């Protein structure tokens, strides 16, 4: 619900979520649940990406300060939460500099280290169900798929995790916290059900 969302997410995320929402006619007002889902999905994207860089030796490394700067490239291109115009510019550009084929759907992320596109999903349902729902909708176009849930379970393509364990932890907790908060605010049930 809108008050809950506006209370529990930072302004950057709220800005982006509201934005992407003002494109299907829906508004946090009569669509609290969608607003929540988008907020969550977005936050997870940032959590996946922030503080992640690539070395001058090409290794991946996590750094608390976050600022880029010429010895450190950002590990990921955050595609989710940009304007579709910019998103596609980024996707198209990347496919240009490589042998990636332009994907049918916009991905959540791009990893410069593995040269993969990344779809991210968060679910209130199982994790298997969502994964196979996504995998199969995304068949062929090798995009790496990472699913999280609110019960702290998790499921990636072929079960390898290019994200460090700490960051995956951090995520799984956050989703957990959120689940509690929702429950104590009496919103968890309605939300859990509203999915699909
Ligand atoms: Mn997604």
């Amino acid at each position: 619900m809108e008050n809950f969302v506006r209370t529990n997410f930072n302004p950057m995320i709220l800005e982006r979520a509201e934005k992407t929402m003002k494109e299907y006619g829906e508004n946090p007002q009569n669509e609290g649940n969608k607003f929540a889902a988008i907020s969550t999905h977005m936050e997870v994207c940032f959590m996946y990406s922030d503080f992640h860089f690539i070395d001058l030796e090409g290794n991946t490394i996590v750094k608390e300060n976050d600022d880029d700067n010429a010895m450190l490239k950002h590990r990921f291109e955050i595609i989710e939460g940009q304007e579709r115009n910019i998103a596609w510019t980024i996707v198209n550009s990347i496919c240009n500099m490589t042998e990636n084929s332009k994907p049918r759907f916009l991905p959540d992320l791009y990893d410069y280290k593995t040269n993969k596109f990344i779809e991210i999903g968060v679910t209130r349902r199982k994790v298997e169900d969502y994964y196979y729902e996504k995998a199969s909708k995304l068949k062929g176009e090798n995009v790496y798929i990472h699913i999280f849930s609110f019960d702290g379970e998790e499921m990636a393509t072929d079960d390898e995790y290019i994200l460090d364990e700490e960051s995956r932890a951090r995520i799984k907790t956050r989703l957990f916290v959120l689940r509690q908060e929702l429950a104590t605010a009496g919103l968890w049930d309605s939300f859990r059900q509203s999915e699909k």
